[PDB]
């Protein structure tokens, strides 16, 4: 059990926001997350999924169930049926009609039947075991979940990440997965792409030379360096967290699952 820093998207876009929804990130947010989870009050709050979430996660065990039985794709009652292994009837009404739109969706339209399938993940199974990135004399653990992975007719890999409500495409989530990629099929070519299983909508084909690698696991470990540095910070200068991972207010504060708990939440 050798211990490494730690990266994944979710790292990557608690430290550093994406260009151009710079005023909704608030590094006190990731001070909770990270550096404070193991406190009850802040476990709590992280054990709640939003509906967002649980769409999400719904529509993933959809596209799997469909691909499982495949008779819910060729049948007519199947969106029904899988409506039922996702135990639809227990979730709140919107919910249930979200769901039922992209259930519908998928059906109408399977995206993944014509292609061949390497994986289908259920959405429930976790982060996979991290590989270890060596930059410079540096290395830390990249934790990366694949939504799907298929084979195109050229033999080349393609990694799809399947999403739901109005969520957009973060090209860092696809440089996180071809980098992890790379290290599962060393010798093939391999691209990424997003797909919204509500709006029907996809993503143009992300590759990454070698340059760009490169680049990724550069800015990868400053972020990780950066992260531990911080949380040893907070270890060493424990009544001050809000100077170390200090907070943005305002109204995205009512949006925060913290907002119970933050100091600085903006109340008004
Ligand atoms: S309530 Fe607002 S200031 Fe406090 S952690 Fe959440 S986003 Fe940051
Ligand atoms: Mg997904």
């Amino acid at each position: 059990k050798p211990w490494y820093p730690p990266m994944s998207y979710s790292l990557w876009r608690s430290l550093k926001p994406a260009i151009g929804y710079e005023n909704w990130h608030c590094q006190t947010k990731r001070g909770f997350e990270k550096a404070r989870n193991k406190e009850p009050e802040v476990q709590r709050l992280l054990s709640e999924d939003n509906q967002p979430q649980k769409i999400g996660k719904l529509a993933q065990r959809g596209v799997f169930e469909f691909h499982q039985e495949l008779v819910r794709l060729s049948g007519s009652h199947g969106v029904e049926q899988v409506a039922e292994i996702l135990q639809l009837n227990q979730e709140s009404p919107e919910i249930q009609a979200r769901v039922l739109v992209i259930l519908n969706n998928y059906y109408q339209q399977p995206i993944l039947l014509n292609k061949e399938i390497i994986n289908l993940s259920r959405g429930d199974e976790g982060y996979p075991e991290p590989i270890v990135i060596e930059q410079g004399n540096y290395k830390f653990n990249l934790s990366a979940a694949f939504d799907c992975i298929f084979r195109e007719a050229d033999d080349t890999i393609h990694i799809l990440d399947l999403k739901t409500g109005q969520s957009n495409f973060d090209r860092r989530q696809a440089h996180v997965y071809l980098l992890a990629a790379s290290y599962r099929y060393p010798q093939e070519k391999i691209v990424a792409s997003f797909y919204n299983l509500e709006t029907q909508t996809s993503s143009e084909k992300i590759s990454l030379s070698s340059e760009a690698i490169e680049a990724v696991k550069i800015e990868l470990a400053s972020l990780a360096k950066k992260h531990q540095q911080q949380l040893q910070k907070y270890k060493d200068h424990p009544k001050d967290f809000y100077h170390i991972f200090p907070p943005q207010s305002g109204y995205v504060c009512r949006y925060c699952p913290f907002t119970s708990i933050c100091d600085y939440a903006n109340k008004e």
